[PDB]
């Protein structure tokens, strides 16, 4: 059963194949489409189907499926689940699986760059402390004094789901977030729940608008443990606007390096919960999310304020205005830093690139066009009126709830 | 089941129960969501009563005389018309609930608020183009009311056997005009130019301008259609300047206020009603974000960040993003300078929420599309972006149908 999805700018058609290999249901049923739905333990017995499938799926990449190195992986892989219950993969195995999470995420924009991820294996970490020095080294490689490089850190597996790993942080590097008690934030209102469970766990908070958070670690099912990230690691770019000399007076900085570290990978029916993975930033989430969005920053007022815009009906599209010259600030201030960034243009021109290719010699690419069409400007990026097909290929990155709220504690 | 749609900037959730009523398909699947695809969208006396009853018993429900009286005679009434028409016909306060019906289910429309004033034109009493015409004409005059515009239908006969299909050819009531070049692209409106040749080579002269009212191309009783042309002095236009901007007039950009959409099918109670163009007002984005700066369309960009003087070397300056907040400045101003009724996309998805709020309410749900709810600019910055939406089809419904050029048994 081949789909078809068109280019409505370009007329260009292509050929889905590539959704019959899905297996994970969508959230969408036959009478309805959950499509903008933002959210939508494991024994034996459906391990090794999900072992098989993966390990075909290895040694059809490296044109090896039905080798004696195959089926023996296979035989190999029968006898430890059946009396160990789990398994193990091979660095060649964890690598691909890696590779294979990110190019199956359909709603990252950034895929182009899906085969050049740097994995550094840690699953010979034991504790907290370690986690804590396989992050440092992480943050180390992967900031490269700017130059951004791509890499995933992969901390044990789950084994009885007693005894995680966990990163708490929800990104290496967020900036805290403080309630007043006359119901404003100080600092990033999207971090105030985690810098109070910091505070809670003993962090001695500075409590300034851009203050680094802790790092919050769970070895082995064990009580998490804060530790703080040097601070000559995390690079931080100071926020200025090329024609306005004003807008540096805001105060507004951000730092280089998105990694994330909630979410789960899944390989091979493997589940690591802890896989903290960092790219380079596209310059929208900075400017318009991190900063705009009325749950956030909220510095839109004050922009559009300096600038002397009829703030007085929307109809004047000073939000609109403002927004712009924010997003021009960010792109502004990491390439006059050297620091690796990307605008919206240059990426989603890329990742319709990327789509074509990956239709042309995989025979498809799912994609999530609510989450790979930026949050401005959207129809004058060529993604707008692309055609995506949405639906789940495994390795994939999933999402997990809060460990908080299921950790049973020790004390 | 009884599913739930959070909002995530305000942390409002909505429990939505009417997603249980929906008859119609959505094309996706369990393993293949298609919601980005632009269209997944000679009938029997078999399934056209159930269909009938289905709209009559929401509709003696909406009036509350649900298993009443008149109901079960209207009915049995419909279900003798079927048997023995192979169709039926609705009464008028039934002709007038199924339209709003069917703009109350529009789940890619942002301006759904207003869609309980609907004025609806019943022009089943028609039998010829020139007829169509009339009526057509005076759907422009009273939704246009001298820049303060009012939403209209109006509903032509019915398809039968669909041989005697009524069909508005037009995309639009009111487009301008797209012309080849032998040279270079394209010159007018690139959206028109197969429509702009089917007039041409159907028998309009055309003024071969940039802005050309393209003629109406009508058909009746599956006929052959025939060319007309619409009074100017019916197609208001709002000539585009910025009120910063000296050099923008200089463009010679205008715009008409109307927005008349024609080629759709409106189906109620299982009847199809192939030509039923209706209007609005427009939303700001509509004119300066897509019909002025898509590849697809006027891409005047490339001039407008000329004339700023903005850095073109390079994307990452923004001058895309700085020249399309310029038009749309523009021609937010232009339309209210001129008292021509339009909505900011700050306004309309504001209003939209609200809405849906009163949707949930009063009736358990409203189908939603997110990717045509959201605005094609500053998406992030509406409320609308941070709302989940459930997308499914309910019945009354504007529905997609064919070009009938590829259809028409000429
Ligand atoms: C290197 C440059 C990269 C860029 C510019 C980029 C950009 C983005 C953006 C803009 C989003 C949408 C999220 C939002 O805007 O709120 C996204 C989603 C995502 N990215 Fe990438 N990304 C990059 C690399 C990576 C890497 C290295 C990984 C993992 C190894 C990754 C995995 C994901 C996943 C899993 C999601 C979606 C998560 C979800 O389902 O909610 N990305 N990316
Ligand atoms: C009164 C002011 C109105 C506004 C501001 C408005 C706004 C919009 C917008 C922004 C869209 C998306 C199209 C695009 O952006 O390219 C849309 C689509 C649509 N509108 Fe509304 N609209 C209005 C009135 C109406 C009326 C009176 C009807 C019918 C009675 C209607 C039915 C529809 C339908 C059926 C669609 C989408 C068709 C499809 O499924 O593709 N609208 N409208
Ligand atoms: C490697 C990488 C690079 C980059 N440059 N960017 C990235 C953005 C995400 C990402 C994933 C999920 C997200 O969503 C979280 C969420 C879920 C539910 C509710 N709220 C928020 C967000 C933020 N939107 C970002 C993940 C990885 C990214
Ligand atoms: C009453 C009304 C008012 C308004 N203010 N606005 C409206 C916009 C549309 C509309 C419907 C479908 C559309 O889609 C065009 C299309 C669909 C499939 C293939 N090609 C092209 C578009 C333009 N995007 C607009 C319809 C009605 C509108
Ligand atoms: C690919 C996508 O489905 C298509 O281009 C849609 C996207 N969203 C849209 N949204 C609106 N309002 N109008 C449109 O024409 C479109 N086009
Ligand atoms: C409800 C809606 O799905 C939600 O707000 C999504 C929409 N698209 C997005 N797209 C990106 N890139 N990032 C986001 O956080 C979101 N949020
Ligand atoms: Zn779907």
């Amino acid at each position: 059963r081949f789909l078809k999805v068109k280019n409505w700018e370009t007329d260009v058609v292509l050929t889905d194949t590539l959704h019959l290999k899905s297996t994970l249901e969508t959230g969408c049923t036959e009478h309805i489409c959950m499509g903008s739905i933002m959210l939508p333990v494991r024994t034996k017995d459906q391990l090794f189907p999900l072992a098989k499938e993966f390990l075909d799926q290895y040694y059809s990449s490296i044109k090896r499926f039905g080798s004696k190195a195959h089926m023996d992986r296979l035989e190999e892989v029968n006898k430890e689940i059946e009396s160990t219950s789990t398994y193990q993969l091979k660095d060649t195995e964890l690598i691909y699986g890696a590779k294979h999470a990110w190019r199956n995420a359909s709603r990252c924009v950034g895929r182009i760059q899906w085969s050049k991820l740097q994995v550094f294996d840690a699953r010979d970490c034991t504790t907290a402390h370690g986690m804590f020095n396989y992050i440092c080294n992480h943050v180390k490689y992967a900031t490269n004094k700017g130059n951004l490089r791509s890499a995933i850190t992969i901390f044990p597996q789950r084994t009885d789901g007693k005894h995680d790993f966990r990163v708490w942080n929800s990104q290496l590097i967020r900036y805290a977030g403080y309630k007043q008690p006359d119901g404003s934030t100080l600092g990033d209102p999207a971090n105030v729940q985690f810098t109070e469970i910091c505070i809670q766990q003993g962090w001695k908070a500075p409590r300034g608008r851009f203050d680094v958070l802790p790092l919050l670690l769970q070895a082995n099912g064990n009580d998490p443990e804060l530790f703080q990230i040097p601070p000559e690691l995390v690079l931080e770019v100071p926020i200025r606007h090329p024609k306005f000399d004003w807008f540096k007076d805001l105060g507004l900085k951000w730092y280089g390096l998105p990694a994330v570290s909630n979410m789960l990978l899944e390989i091979g029916g493997l589940e690591f919960s802890a896989c903290p993975f960092s790219g380079w930033y596209m310059g929208t989430e900075i400017g318009v999310r991190d900063y705009c969005d009325n749950s956030r920053y909220n510095i839109l007022e004050e922009v559009a304020k300096k600038m002397d815009l009829d703030m007085r009906k929307t109809s004047s599209l000073w939000k609109d205005q403002a927004l712009v010259e924010i997003n021009i600030a960010v792109l502004y201030s990491f390439q006059s830093d050297k620091v690796t960034i990307v605008d919206h243009h240059s990426a989603t021109e890329s990742f319709i690139k990327h789509m074509e290719n990956e239709y042309r010699c995989r025979g498809g690419c799912p994609a999530d066009w609510v989450w790979i069409v930026p949050p401005m400007s959207g129809s004058i990026t060529p993604v707008f009126h692309q055609e995506m097909l949405n639906y789940r290929l495994t390795p994939s990155f999933e999402y997990q709830p809060d460990p908080w709220n299921t950790h049973v504690w020790k004390g």
